[PDB]
């Protein structure tokens, strides 16, 4: 459908806004920071195709603490005005918290080791996940949203800038060295050093992503070999051969008591708890 008439500013094409970071990656693929985007504008956009998110978390033994938190932040900052599924994976269902959602947002318990986490997606839940939800966005439970995370992020496949490599240099970068992992990749190759802790995409992109990423985690652990940062590594090495198409800035993914607030970022949108 045609978006509605909108009244905003006009994009002035000879004095962009935010000078001081890259905004694009070398395949053309966003990367988002605040200053790049008109939320109306996109709000519009994804409202008209009536999106639905899925947001897809772990909580096993003690992790199931951070839940409440977790949950009660996303409500007030997480895709807020579109149609939201919670799914949360757990070993203990009676004590996720009771949180109340608004309206168009549902939550559903799921009862159970990154390779099993990559099995729940690609394997137990691909159907239902394809019938359910548009997007999936996989992230951690130990968290929690301080400003807004929305559809700017929204696209087939997104990762997220690690917070502590940002401004690195590649070989800096603590991807897998060793060539006998499936996860390698030498010195002189790398684009950025992707966090684990939050990427997602369409369902279908994301089930290819956790499918290819669980079949090197099953050839690593054949050949005995343990990635050096497990999924985080396996994850990396499959966004260096399927580019994603945004990236995220580290306001998606910070930890202010280890990084500070550094004036490159604007806000704090998701970060970890003190």
């Amino acid at each position: 459908v045609s978006l509605p008439r909108m009244v905003y500013p006009q994009p002035k094409v000879l004095t962009p806004c935010r000078k001081d970071v890259l905004v694009v990656t070398p395949w053309l693929a966003p990367i988002v920071w605040e200053g790049t985007f008109n939320i109306d504008i996109l709000n519009e956009q994804f409202r008209l195709q009536n999106t639905t998110i899925g947001l897809t978390v772990f909580a096993i033994k003690k992790y199931v603490a951070f839940l409440k938190l977790f949950l009660e932040t996303a409500e007030k900052h997480f895709m807020v005005g579109h149609r939201v599924h919670y799914y949360v994976f757990t070993d203990q269902p009676a004590a996720v918290p009771r949180v109340t959602l608004g309206t168009g947002r549902q939550l559903s318990v799921l009862e159970v080791v990154s390779m099993r986490r990559m099995e729940m997606i690609s394997d137990f839940c691909e159907r239902r996940f394809l019938s359910e939800v548009d997007y999936l966005v996989c992230v951690d439970v130990d968290m929690e949203f301080r400003d807004h995370v929305g559809v700017e992020i929204l696209t087939p496949l997104f990762g997220t800038l690690h917070p502590s490599f940002y401004g690195s240099s590649r070989e800096a970068f603590t991807y897998e060295r060793r060539p006998q992992s499936q996860a390698y990749i030498p010195k002189d190759e790398g684009d950025f050093y992707y966090m684990g802790a939050f990427f997602g995409g369409s369902v279908q992109e994301v089930q290819r992503l956790t499918r290819a990423c669980h079949q090197a985690m099953m050839v690593d652990q054949a050949n005995g070999i343990e990635a050096v940062w497990h999924l985080e590594s396996h994850l990396n090495k499959y966004l260096l051969r399927h580019k994603p198409t945004k990236v995220l800035s580290p306001e998606y993914l910070w930890d202010q008591q280890l990084l500070g607030w550094p004036a490159v970022l604007r806000k704090l949108r998701f970060t970890a708890v003190p």
